[PDB]
């Protein structure tokens, strides 16, 4: 079928697009950099099994993919934001508005733009790549964490109405997911190269390692395949057993 | 001490302000109508124990209450929004922005404005009145429901950073909470007077009745009293046992 | 690899064994009926790809499969119980003991018996088929629902310690999952044949249909394939969007 | 009214019993040690405001309290168990049976014995003192943790059926709750006196301190007063913001 993966160069983007592509789907890919022809052309040459698009806005993008390939069967809203850790009083309200715009308004805008066509033919799959931080919040990241929570619930809520139209909706919330060259959350440097970071991951996750782009891709492809639509409304915690809670003194 | 209750005329506003005042607290009250001298004076006459403020914006309000009464010890962010039920594709993206602005950005801005004074003296209580809807989403209310979830997580996340400063943070999520004359969610008319509505409440809640402002007020006053700070981070489900789940055919 | 699926004739048993066998695994199956020679042989003739075992107890079952096929790589504890709907005071305390023994003690015993061999070679997958009822309890099913909750948490807790040994642990909680000829919860008759039952399912689930054994098996096979171990600790709500909550009067 | 607090010398026992008595309630207390006249009379002399009972079994206790003090209006099931920490394969299945018997079967049996009388009057309150561990499992404590989860769900489930009879049901899940002289979970020695332990608590809790019996007592009395029945079904996380999650390397 035809799928859309946003911010393809970051977070869960490459893992999702590459695996969906290998499953035989036509993967239209969005990314802020594709605004420039040079950047879109470079990506296209590197990944001929992918279809990079230049469109940036929700409605614009859904329409271009629909016109180019016929329709949008799968939506993978891989949302990202660059937050700063900050005490609640040191943030600017604008800082929270920005987090909400990127992690809640954006996914909502994409579904708002594609829902009608999916509902008319009674088929489609919606997947939000959110975060697991709501399940185990760190101190001083209130804007990002709360925003991601809104996104998770958005997915769960949407599943309730779209189910009638045979449209499953899921939210995959990762943490400690290797992002390779992307700074979006866990790049190879320093997460696989620095001793302190390696030891941190080994302590905080049950599997004692970062999650792989492949694991994420497999999950995305599995859900988009229509192999298990009954999981609609599910919020997945792709966090490898995180969080590992500090035990009493004397316990290793 | 000194407390602030926003949108006092609606939702959990009156129950909160009334019980807090009966507790002996100085209660400064905010409300959109207080922009009108007439409305402010009339309120002050009916509830002489309460101190209505004309200030509307977060920073403005915290400053006004601080100058007038010395400091803000308790913040009750009683947030409201009037959403429409709509299939995802029928909403305007602006409809989600409005919901998020009123239910997430506002409480965030109020804490952002008062946190520094609380942290300096290492004392204060923060209470968000959110919603139990995220716990049991209805079909077609994705904007309001997801926004409320962000607010619940905001509170929990904040409890993590403010705990070091001895500042408890709670979120009270009601549903089917009687609002008396306020149209915000459950006014006396028609919820206590129309058969179909009375019957609906009886079916969906375990206690088979609306919750009372008195009950909400007792909880707010209890948490603000400093009698049980150890519940910091709690999301309270003030919904009378909702949701009651439809059982199999033939079962009573 | 070698998998074990318990109570194979009921609940999530057939979907799990069938799809696991299709994935190329050797599937040893347990069932109370296999105690009888006639039953075991009739099953082996009908499903020649499956390996019915006569063993009934945890330790002997794990030992027999290990001796016959070498080792137990995957454990699918498909637990069942036949509860009665009763007001708390009409139950016998023994009724709860029986529910806990069947839904909590059994899976714990199976893991207790196989854990050491999986830990030694640092490989294996543990999957509990539990229930979604804890997520949305009905009245008068306190014994079954609470017990199932104990099982979900058991899986999650186990993921924390077994992760260090590369052993993912999952809990699949279904509801409204078609069980075909098995009375364990949703047999074809009357769930797909009687108007009121069909209409009931269309009302309380988002997808407005029963889940299929195929969907359950696909999930079980996906998880056992080692394609997404990073989901360890996950409790899956295989309930098609259930529960759908009754909305305000006037809303369809 | 008349309240029953079990295992009064341990866990949330004294805090609950003492505050309930200060509130004016007649508080019948149960404890395994009260089987000895010596221990019972000694307790009675020290706390003339409490009424220790010798009865050990549920049915016997409810009848004894009903006969001596008219009826049972409030049940505080303060359940305890002394678990060992161990990898799943090192436990004895009997170890899990003991945990479930003490933490799940016991509270169930007590409600099973007093429910009929409360339903008849259509009044009463049920409070289970469980645990917050299910919310943040430590590895190697799978028996205790999962059993506690079962008890939490048992409460929420019962609220669904008992609400129709105006009987609120709650579950208070503590962690890091100071237990003073009782070894049940957090005694003064060493939690308030040994550096390594004091520091551990400082690290894992948001408020950076142990919870006080007074706090637990206030919550119990508040809920038992009928001041806020609309919270029925609630699972309270009385853990001071626990768990605090370890942050990235370099972060303070
Ligand atoms: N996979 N993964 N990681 C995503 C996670 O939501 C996240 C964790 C930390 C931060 N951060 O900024 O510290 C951002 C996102
Ligand atoms: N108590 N109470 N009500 C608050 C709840 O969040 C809510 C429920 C329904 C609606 N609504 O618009 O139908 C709005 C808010
Ligand atoms: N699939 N599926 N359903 C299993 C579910 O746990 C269940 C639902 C109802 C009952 N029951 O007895 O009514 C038992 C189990
Ligand atoms: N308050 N409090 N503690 C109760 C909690 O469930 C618990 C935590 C740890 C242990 N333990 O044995 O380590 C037992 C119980």
């Amino acid at each position: 079928s035809t799928a859309i993966v946003t911010n393809v160069k970051h977070f869960g983007g490459m893992g999702s697009a590459l695996r969906l592509s290998e499953a035989g789907h036509t993967v239209a890919c969005h990314d802020e950099s594709f605004k420039q022809k040079d950047e879109l052309e470079a990506f296209a040459e590197t990944y001929p099994q992918l279809k990079p698009m230049s469109e940036q806005e929700p409605a614009e993008l859904i329409e271009a993919v629909t016109s180019a390939y016929g329709q949008v069967d799968v939506l993978v809203s891989n949302d990202i934001f660059a937050p700063e850790f900050q005490p609640i009083d040191k943030y600017a309200v604008e800082d929270y508005r920005g987090a909400v715009e990127a992690l809640q308004i954006r996914p909502f805008a994409l579904v708002n733009a594609v829902a009608s066509q999916m509902k008319k033919r009674k088929s489609g799959h919606i997947i939000f790549i959110t975060s697991a931080t709501p399940f185990g919040p760190w101190k001083e990241l209130s804007t990002y964490t709360s925003a991601r929570a809104g996104a998770c619930t958005l997915a769960n809520a949407l599943s309730k109405e779209l189910g009638e139209y045979n449209i499953p909706v899921f939210a995959i919330g990762p943490n400690y997911l290797h992002s390779e060259d992307s700074p979006y959350f866990y790049p190879t440097e320093p997460w696989k190269t620095n001793p302190e970071h390696v030891a941190h991951v080994k302590k905080v996750t049950a599997l004692q390692r970062l999650g792989t782009q492949k694991e994420l891709g497999e999950l995305v492809a599995f859900l988009a395949s229509g192999s298990c639509d009954y999981l609609t409304g599910q919020v997945f915690w792709l966090a490898g057993g995180f969080p590992m809670i500090e035990r009493w003194p004397g316990m290793p």
